[PDB]
């Protein structure tokens, strides 16, 4: 029916000369495996534990930006060379740089249920990525779906269901499985999910019991079972907000 999630697919110049070898084929390939393995893990999950299944994601276009964006003076962009504000981390404050790229990005973004971003930027405290929180709700404008929000700041309407992932992290290149994760997890915030409660061991099991669940405020490991599976916590609010926004702006799987 209308079970797809399709997706504007963003690299910048980072991604595209540390992980993509400057290869617009090799940078290209990765991503579309990439969303393929997230797809598997949103597509087999069972948000009702019963039959609502079959939801996904999938990639409607795919942009690629193999060299940064010449700027001016006083004026940023989220394909920048530099990072802003301090440029020589090389990487942005994440908060900062997610509204950045929502604020150039918005115009293709309001043609799809969800923009990404992929960069290579070691962004502090181990942070890998970013993304707005669904909502059920038709006026919530973060998460899956577009809807205008007027930037009181950017003078111009733009649209949060946006995320971003970063593959670097303490200097490297993360895991391809962390990378796998890190994506599942922000599409998982736009979908509707929220962390799951550090107390609730419904939804947060100690290493024995199979580990953390993907949505685990604290990066996992990807080593554990239930590291690529989502918890009931996150399952109900995915659920909630699926349920009401797919009718909304999901469409039918290529
Ligand atoms: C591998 C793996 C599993 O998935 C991940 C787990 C943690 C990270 S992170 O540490 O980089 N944290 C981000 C940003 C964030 C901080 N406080 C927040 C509060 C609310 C919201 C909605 C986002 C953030 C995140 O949780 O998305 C990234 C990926
Ligand atoms: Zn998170």
């Amino acid at each position: 029916m209308k079970n797809t999630c399709k997706l504007l697919v963003v690299a910048d110049h980072r991604f595209y000369r540390y992980m993509g070898r400057g290869e617009e084929s090799t940078t290209t390939n990765y991503l579309i495996e990439l969303i393929d393995r997230v797809d598997d893990i949103y597509r087999n999950t069972a948000w009702d534990n019963a039959g609502f299944k079959g939801y996904g994601i999938q990639i409607e276009q795919i942009r690629i930006l193999k060299s940064p964006q010449e700027v001016k003076p006083g004026e940023k962009h989220y394909n920048m060379a530099k990072s802003y504000p301090n440029e020589e981390k090389d990487a942005w404050d994440v908060k900062m740089l997610l509204e950045q790229f929502s604020f150039d990005i918005a115009e293709e973004a309001s043609k799809v249920c969800l923009a990404h971003l992929f960069t290579y930027q070691d962004f502090d405290m181990g942070t890998l990525g970013l993304a707005y929180v669904g909502s059920p709700r038709a006026n919530s404008h973060g998460g899956v779906c577009p809807k205008a929000y007027y930037s009181p700041v950017g003078k111009k309407n733009i649209y949060l269901n946006s995320g971003l992932t970063s593959t670097k992290n303490y200097g490297k290149t993360i895991l391809t499985k962390e990378a796998d994760l890190v994506t599942t997890h922000e599409l998982g915030h736009n979908f509707g999910a929220e962390h799951d409660p550090d107390g609730l061991a419904e939804c947060a099991p100690n290493e024995d019991q199979g580990g953390k669940y993907v949505m685990y405020p604290i990066a996992v490991s990807g080593d554990h079972e239930n590291n690529k599976m989502f918890s009931q916590c996150s399952k109900q609010s995915i659920y909630k907000t699926i349920e009401s926004k797919a009718q909304e702006c999901f469409q039918e799987r290529s």
